[PDB]
């Protein structure tokens, strides 16, 4: 006797595709790799409780390929498996509200994710893939499991792997609309003269070398091809925020002079991130943990600043 149930397959969990499955064969034999809200059911035969449920599958026909790319903006064939594998874990994480922001209770080396998530909620940024748009809206409201799983998938990080905040923000910014952002820099060598540069998009909002937005406006010293030390300063800026990054070092954060910052303790390959936000006082959010202080000194790696338009007076 043949028994069947109706299920739906999906790539985006919005558009559903009716399927009738034979209860005597695995999902894998009928769809290929198949997932139920993160759980890999490829090797499992259908259960009666599965009737009417949605399963994620790979894009094995052109309708699914178009749906998958429209929703995720990626054609990496291993994306689904990485997203499903991460979601199995992030579904179990806790997402407390800390000082009005969605954070992440510490688990599985996820401090860099918590810091990035708290930072996103403090800067003006809209994502381009609907998958991130939708999941970020849910994360803002406190249901951040899908957003965190997607970040891990897009960044090619597995749960438990320690990531870098700057690298993660770089990935997230590539999937955001930063097209209006523009940066003009001037590099002044005493041997080689001037050289001005224009940066756009992600490169117009990120800098590596110094944490101070003010010193960037005054000038920082960098190598030259001739062997001398040349001075680089900010000519013009057009963006809603700027990110200043540098190798971790002792740095003093003063209330009211920045938006938020990433603190990193440890070494290159093993450590812990905390988040400092400047509100009515300085709050340090460490996953679910919250402390406050009037002044801050610590190993800072990233600082975020508000911006709209800046023009130098250094002519
Ligand atoms: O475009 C590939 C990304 C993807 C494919 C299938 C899914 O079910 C989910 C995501
Ligand atoms: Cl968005
Ligand atoms: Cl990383
Ligand atoms: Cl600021
Ligand atoms: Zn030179």
């Amino acid at each position: 006797e043949v028994r069947t149930i109706k299920v739906f397959t999906t790539v985006d969990n919005i558009n559903l595709h009716t399927q009738v499955v034979d209860m005597s064969m695995t999902y894998g034999q009928q769809f290929g790799p198949t997932y139920l809200d993160g759980a890999d059911v490829t090797k499992i035969k259908p259960h009666n409780s599965h009737e009417g449920k949605t399963f994620y599958v790979l894009p094995n026909d052109d309708t699914l390929r178009v749906e998958a790319f429209e929703y995720y903006h990626t054609t990496d064939p291993s994306f689904l498996g990485r997203y499903m594998s991460a979601l199995n874990h992030t579904k179990k994480w806790k997402y407390p509200q800390v000082n009005g922001l969605t954070s992440i209770k510490w688990a599985d080396n996820n401090c860099y994710l918590a810091t990035a998530l708290l930072t996103l909620q403090q800067i003006e940024l809209k994502f381009n893939p609907p998958a991130l748009q939708d999941a970020y809206y849910r994360a803002r409201a406190g249901e951040a499991a899908n957003f965190c799983a997607l970040i891990l998938a897009y960044c090619n990080k597995t749960v438990g792997e320690l990531g870098d905040v700057r690298e993660t923000m770089s990935y997230l910014f590539q999937h955001a609309n930063l097209d209006s952002c523009k940066r003009v820099l001037n590099v002044v060598c005493k041997t080689c003269g001037q050289q001005q540069t224009t940066l756009k998009g992600v490169e117009a909002v990120m800098y590596m070398g110094t944490l101070s937005y003010e010193q960037f406006k005054k000038g920082v010293q960098i190598p030259c091809t001739c062997g001398k030390q040349a001075t680089k300063y900010l000519v013009q800026q057009e963006s809603p925020f700027v990110m200043m990054s540098a190798p971790p070092a002792q740095y003093e954060l003063k209330h009211g002079t920045f938006t938020c910052a990433s603190e990193y303790t440890g070494n290159y390959q093993c450590g812990h991130y905390k988040h400092i936000t400047s509100k009515e006082t300085l709050y340090c959010i460490d996953g679910a943990l919250l402390t406050k202080s009037s002044e801050y000194k610590g190993p800072i790696t990233d600082v975020f600043y508000k911006e709209n338009s800046y023009t130098t007076t250094i002519k």
